[PDB]
């Protein structure tokens, strides 16, 4: 019916017990102008987060999408610009981590397309 066997297995219970950290940290990602950014991060255990961006808090709406799946967070940006780079934090109940977001320039001049 429905089942796919891929072969690789392995079983680990999930717990509730000691702290909380980051097992892969944001990562430098480049952008360019016109185009969709989005950044990923993998956490030690299910919990929630804080996107900060330099002195202040992101909210969740059209421009700015905020999804997360268990220990996988993300924050996708349409319509980008160069205003949107910075330092994009994410705090996980104590932890906490920072990128930086670059921004380029769409192409000018004479080009092929």
């Amino acid at each position: 019916g429905s089942s796919g066997s891929s072969g690789r297995t392995s079983a680990m219970l999930t717990v509730r017990a000691l702290p909380i950290k980051f097992t892969e940290g944001l990562r430098n990602e480049e952008a360019t102008e016109g185009a969709t950014a989005v950044l990923r991060c993998e956490l030690s255990k299910m919990a929630p987060v804080e996107w900060w961006k330099g002195h202040e808090t992101l909210r969740d709406g059209d421009r700015h999408s905020l999804r997360q799946d268990g220990a996988r967070c993300e924050l996708q940006i349409r319509g980008l610009v160069a205003e949107d780079a910075g330092e994009y934090l994410c705090m996980c109940g104590k932890e906490r981590t920072s990128a930086m977001l670059t921004v380029r320039a769409m192409p000018s001049g004479p080009s092929s397309g």
